[PDB]
């Protein structure tokens, strides 16, 4: 059937909607369609073409309270490393504390960990009930869901600047020297590339 109404979604409305790029983008709402138990959403970008898409595909285009944002949260985020900037999608690994300097922790579909804020962040419309499921990296996919499912309980190797390490890139482990700390992240600089990258100090990347 063709709905106009499905939960608090309404057909005219402005939302966030996930590209074939994997980036998201701002569109309108133009059709609810279902078949039997299933649901589609169709979106029709600002500067882009029309996409028919499941309601994991699309995010709200506001800013949601605190209490709605828990540890295994679905969102879409500005995702920025340094050498590129998008709203991309990813799960919230920690709520505000004084620890974090009272930032969201999130971990990007494509492995990737960043710090943002409240205004940084947009609810998934529709997330499925084990959120991660849709995560397609099966390794990311399987390390969100050991990690959201035993948190508080989070194994963390504890580092410190200067300190030299082993980890991960590309299949093989490298000479590594920790840069900087920031809550529950390490800057870690690759020796023979002098290159940094921002890592989950929990990642399986660091040899620790």
């Amino acid at each position: 059937e063709n709905l106009y109404f499905q939960g608090d979604l309404i057909v005219s409305m402005r939302i966030l909607g996930k590209k074939r790029t994997k980036t998201w983008h701002k569109g309108t709402l133009i059709a609810i369609q279902t078949v039997g138990p299933g649901k589609k959403y169709k979106v029709k970008f600002d500067n882009k073409g029309k996409s028919l898409l499941s309601g994991n595909h699309i995010a709200y285009d506001y800013h949601p309270p605190a209490d709605k944002l828990y540890v295994g949260s679905r969102v879409v985020a500005k995702y920025k490393d340094g050498n590129q900037v998008w709203l991309y999608a990813g799960i919230v690994a920690e709520t505000p504390n004084v620890k974090n300097k009272l930032r969201f922790l999130i971990f990007f579909d494509d492995g990737y960990a960043s710090y943002v804020t409240q205004s940084e962040l947009y609810p998934i419309c529709r997330p499925l009930k084990k959120t991660w499921e849709d995560i397609e990296d099966i390794s990311c996919r399987d390390f969100i869901e050991e990690y959201v499912t035993a948190y508080p309980n989070r194994p963390m190797v504890l580092l410190k600047s200067g300190q030299l390490i082993k980890t991960e890139w590309e299949g093989t482990w490298w000479k590594s020297r920790v840069e900087e700390v920031d809550g529950s992240l390490v800057r870690i600089l690759f020796l023979d590339d002098k290159r940094c990258e921002w890592i989950y100090r929990g990642s399986t990347r660091l040899e620790p």
